């Protein structure tokens, strides 16, 4: 699984990409700071709380623009484990 995480929007600002799972995006310093994600391959849960925990959100192949787009906040990811 492959996927990569953004700072801002539309795939824009600084990002991280991710090939295992992360409990606490704080060691990547990817905390509470994503707004847009791609996934390249893999199916992944992303969470808002660390250690896999708190608003979970599963997301497939493909582009996600906006927190909408995978129906959660903004400024808020915090782990993300690989399915
Ligand atoms: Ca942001
Ligand atoms: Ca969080």
């Amino acid at each position: 699984g492959k996927i990569i995480l953004f700072e801002d929007v539309e795939f824009g600002g600084k990002k991280l990409e991710l090939e295992t799972s992360v409990s606490d995006l704080n060691v990547h310093g990817f905390n509470d700071i994503v707004s847009s994600i791609i996934v390249e391959s893999g199916t992944w849960f992303v969470f808002d709380d660390e250690g896999f925990s708190g608003p979970s959100y599963k997301l497939t192949p493909g582009k996600y623009p906006n927190p909408g787009s995978w129906g959660g906040n903004d400024d808020e990811l915090s782990s993300v484990k690989q399915q």
